[PDB]
């Protein structure tokens, strides 16, 4: 067993194995995990030894993206897309985010007790990515379904529960596949302010691209859209019920908010580690990785690890430095943070702008996704007070 609380709360593991071993082989999951800062630093900077390749018989759409290809592709695709996603290029959009905002918080203006997962952080997002894809937010619960399957952890660590988890994800990377491919012969005639349009405009200009190649990103944005700064958001609203001191004073210091949000991807990080294959034997802080073995950084524990962040276990809205690897770190790291921390502030500053003396609801209950690439919550019941 673990606990929903435990599953929620893997910190005094984390800590455990930083002050004994950080790098170490588990033998059940066949994986080096590796927990102090300095190893999840050294693991995601090096991109030609720590191969983001994941291989499987037959590749995915999703394994030609971005994330799943190394150097020197990588540059080239990243290249094609960098632009689009400045901070000065997300700026445009808070405008668009505030009136989603308020849009939403309406909807539910009726209701005294409300999910700040499904009425607001779950929507909001997803309503940004469906406009910046140019894609129908009527197929919002479609785009749902798909995203939780591809994200989903397995209940048990039985096998017959492992290999049907596995069909599901194949069958929805098919149909997301299939639904993309849609999308591209409908913007191949009539292309639109978007960012599907603007690769299939760079792919008639001679870009050296692949209609797989724009599908495949085009679904690592969807499922970003619909399973990351949702959590980023809820996160920040479950800290700060956690410790009413620290919503207090963002209350009297509105400034904070900002580095609130920087904490809470510390303290409550919507990825607590990621995966890498090794390409060739290292030596990593003493131990021996060799060539096609898995690693899991765990960016979740570096968070914690106390050489770099002084009282590590204390989230502290006013935190300086934080230097943490929320968004990862190296030719990798999160395209969609500037719009992950404007789309946060907004909806964040809106909500304790209106409902201070917000508190949980007697219906609240700890629902933490059954995940190990997203680490959220699947509702945040709260009461609004006023
Ligand atoms: C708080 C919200 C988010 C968090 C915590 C987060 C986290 C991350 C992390 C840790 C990585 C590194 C992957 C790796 O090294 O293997 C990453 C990559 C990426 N993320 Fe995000 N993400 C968030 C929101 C978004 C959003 C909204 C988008 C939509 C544009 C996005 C798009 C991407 C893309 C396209 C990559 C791949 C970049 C590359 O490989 O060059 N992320 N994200
Ligand atoms: C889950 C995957 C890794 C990781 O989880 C991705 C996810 C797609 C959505 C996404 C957007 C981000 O900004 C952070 C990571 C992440 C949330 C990917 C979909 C397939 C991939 C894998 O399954 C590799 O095994």
């Amino acid at each position: 067993i673990q606990t929903k609380e435990e599953r929620f709360n893997p910190f005094s593991w984390y800590e455990e194995m930083r002050n004994t071993a950080p790098v170490q082989w588990d033998e059940e999951r066949q994986v080096w995990d590796v927990f102090h800062y300095d190893g999840v630093k050294e693991v995601l900077e090096q991109k030609n030894i720590f191969s983001s390749d994941r291989r499987p018989q037959r590749q995915t759409a999703l394994g030609t993206s971005l994330i799943n290809i190394d150097p020197p592709k990588h540059a080239e695709m990243r290249a094609l897309v960098n632009k689009a996603f400045t901070p000065k290029a997300m700026k445009a959009w808070e405008p668009k985010i505030a009136r989603i905002t308020n849009e939403l918080l309406q909807e539910v203006e009726h209701l005294e007790d409300i999910d700040i997962v499904e009425h607001l952080s779950y929507p909001l997002p997803v309503m940004v990515i469906a406009d910046i894809l140019g894609v129908p937010i009527e197929d919002q619960r479609q785009f749902k379904d798909w995203s939780d399957i591809i994200v989903a952890g397995p209940s048990n660590n039985e096998r017959e529960t492992l290999e049907k988890l596995q069909q599901e994800k194949m069958k929805a990377n098919d149909e997301l596949e299939t639904y993309f491919y849609r999308i591209i012969e409908e913007k191949r005639t009539r292309p639109g302010d978007d960012i599907i349009s603007v690769l299939l405009q760079a792919k008639e200009e001679g870009k050296q691209l692949t209609d797989e190649e724009i599908v495949g990103f085009s679904i690592l944005l969807l499922i970003a859209g619909n399973e990351t700064t949702t959590n980023l958001i809820s996160n920040t609203i479950y800290c700060l019920m956690e410790d009413k001191a620290s919503f207090e004073r963002l209350k009297r210091e509105k400034e904070l908010l900002p580095s609130g949000i920087e904490e809470v991807l510390r303290y409550r990080s919507p990825v607590q580690a990621l995966h890498r294959i090794v390409k060739e034997d290292v030596t990593l802080a003493g131990k021996k990785l060799k060539a096609g073995e898995h690693v899991v950084p765990w960016m979740g524990s570096a968070h914690r690890d106390a050489e770099y962040f002084e009282d590590p276990e204390v989230f502290k809205i006013d935190r300086k430095p934080n230097v943490h690897m929320a968004f990862g770190r190296g030719i990798h790291f999160c395209l969609g943070a500037p719009l992950a921390r404007i789309e946060a502030k907004i909806m964040l500053a809106e909500l304790i702008d209106r409902y201070p003396q917000m508190d949980w609801s007697p219906s609240f209950e700890l629902k933490p996704i059954e995940s190990t690439f997203v680490y959220g919550l699947k509702e945040l019941l709260i009461r609004k007070n006023v």
